[PDB]
RNA sequence: AAAUUGAAGAGUUUGAUCAUGGCUCAGAUUGAACGCUGGCGGCAGGCCUAACACAUGCAAGUCGAACGGUAACAGGAAGAA
């Protein structure tokens, strides 16, 4: 039941005496669908082995995010090195707009509605790390509530 | 009742990387042209250039119920046949 996504295959390389040592790095998330996102990393000599370390990193390093109805909260921001990352609760029907990087990391997520929108460098592995933490900034009706010491009608 | 209730990224500098930064592509749009090809229809559009120059026709007339009027054609008439 856990959803799994492949983001990016990228061929590295590394010299030596002999010449260039060729490897892969492999992007990937998994996800529950109901507001639990991971992403992985992994490296690897062949593709298999490193889509595989992959989706075992992303596994566990998994967090959680305070959804709505299958929406965000709120519009977030998010930020990791080089991409400045954008997201907004969108109306019900419209489904997921969004980049790759971003759709996957949204999808296996549970985030149903959204306006979303990459800024800067859309290298993925950072992308991807800046969308995950602007989800799991995210707060919540509930949080803020408790924060502010208030069970108002904002509850 | 409804009536802006909407937003994607890709290639390319490096052995490889991240950043910076330009170039390039996917889209819509057009009073278009050219190349190949070409059956019918409805609706629209059609000198963007030389406010360059223009043969010919046509594009501003109408009223006899303002007026003297008859030259055309049309009848009518004492009177010519
Ligand atoms: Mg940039
Ligand atoms: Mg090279
Ligand atoms: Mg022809
Ligand atoms: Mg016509
Ligand atoms: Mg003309």
């Amino acid at each position: 039941e856990l959803q799994e996504k492949l983001i990016a295959v990228n061929r590295v390389s590394k010299t030596v005496k002999g010449g260039r040592i060729f490897s892969f790095t492999a992007l990937t998330v998994v996800g529950d669908g109901n507001g639990r996102v991971g992403f992985g990393y992994g490296k690897a000599r062949e593709v298999p082995a490193a889509i595989q370390k992959a989706m075992e990193k992303a596994r566990r390093n998994m967090i959680n995010v305070a959804l709505n109805n299958g929406t965000l909260q709120h519009p977030v921001k998010g930020v990791h090195t080089g991409s400045r990352v954008f997201m907004q609760p969108a109306s019900e029907g419209t489904g997921i707009i969004a980049g790759g990087a971003m759709r996957a990391v949204l999808e296996v997520a549970g985030v149903h509605n959204v306006l979303a929108k990459a800024y800067g460098s859309t290298n993925p592995i950072n992308v991807v790390r800046a969308t995950i933490d602007g989800l799991e900034n995210m707060n919540s009706p509930e949080m803020v509530a408790a924060k502010r010491g208030k069970s108002v009608e904002e509850i």
